[PDB]
């Protein structure tokens, strides 16, 4: 799994949908430093790319969660990729702001997102299914920071989540192709564990 | 010959927005938008979404109008949030990059300098989506071969918008074709057809409830 999470990683970077500055941070909309920037609403524009996401999707959805039968898609980013899973799988699809497309009492729904940062979206998102009485088999998404504060509220909300890679596994590959050097990869790595300190700047 | 072609898809997609409930005709029993104005007439495309058929058929629908009125296209743009997946279909159909316009960034992923652009939209009623959509387009330097849209309601002020701001507009279907599909079902008759006619000719006229 951790090959398709490195293919995967590849392809966000060679198209310019995740960044790595750990020696010139970004500064988020938050007002927060950070070294790494994703957006994942570029990989529209790439047919190769997405459609290889699409079946990485596919693929989590059906070893994790195959008795699937609806798939909900996060406004706005995650309704295409949404579409695109829901074809290949021949399912209903429905969206979520209220809830757009029928999403009936009882159906196995799970829900795709292209990134969990804070898991805001996701949760608000999950929330919205339960109070309609879905039954919220979990997540998948395209990428995920692996922040702690976002593990926390899946868990508190008992959302299983899985994602097609991740910033270990982008860590990783970027290392191996010498995009980023050791001491790059300790800043790094502490931005992970305390991203509201300012340390990793200068590890 | 063309003419049949189109006219029959028009119906077909008619029949089928009908049959799911994303359309709903009450000349009779008028509905009331959120804007407060009285309507023969309900529509919600986003249903179409539930219904793997009905939504390839729409799709295959587009793609079709796409490759008749504006050939040239590069890339698909959709109007957040309801024409975003229409737009996924269709961009996968052609195997054409994607992008979107809000109403974050305003164009999500690329839409650079002098790509030809085709917006698609599930609905047209006054034009003002896709006016805004079609500028922000043009402002960032995108040539806007016009749009495809799954279905309007044909009013006259949507049709002078779209001609002040040059932009060509087709849909798969239509409230005329919608109209004589819903005579062919018996679901109203020629009595409704007038109220149904001055509705789209004056909307914010409230006469057509008893015409
Ligand atoms: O885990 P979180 O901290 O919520 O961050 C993740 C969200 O960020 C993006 O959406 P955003 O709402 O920024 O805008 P969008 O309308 O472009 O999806 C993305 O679509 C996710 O839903
Ligand atoms: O031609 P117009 O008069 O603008 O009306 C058409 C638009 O009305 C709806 O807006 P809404 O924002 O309710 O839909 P959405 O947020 O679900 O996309 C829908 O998105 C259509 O595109």
């Amino acid at each position: 799994s951790n090959a398709m999470k490195k293919e995967i990683a590849s392809h966000l970077l060679e198209i310019g949908a995740v960044f790595l500055q750990p020696n010139d941070p970004f500064t988020w909309s938050s007002g927060m430093k950070s070294p790494i920037y994703c957006d994942n609403r570029l990989t529209l524009s790439y047919p190769k790319v997405r459609q290889t996401i699409a079946a990485g999707l596919e693929e989590l959805i059906k070893e994790h969660f195959p008795t699937v039968e609806v798939i909900a898609g996060t406004a706005t980013a995650g309704i295409a990729h949404a579409a695109w899973v829901s074809d290949r799988m021949d399912l209903p699809m429905c969206y979520v702001r209220q809830i757009e497309g029928k999403a009936e009492k009882g159906q196995k729904v799970v829900v795709v997102e292209d990134l969990i940062s804070t898991g805001g979206s996701a949760i608000t998102c999950v929330e919205a299914l339960r109070e309609a009485g879905c039954e919220v088999l979990g997540i998948v998404s395209i990428f995920t920071y692996e922040l702690e504060a976002g593990k926390e509220k899946l868990e508190a909300a008992n959302v299983a989540s899985y994602s097609l890679s991740d910033y270990s596994a982008l860590t990783e590959v970027a290392a191996e192709k010498g995009i980023i050097g050791q001491a790059e990869t300790k800043k790094l790595q502490e931005w992970r564990k305390n991203p509201a300190d300012e340390a990793w700047i200068t590890a």
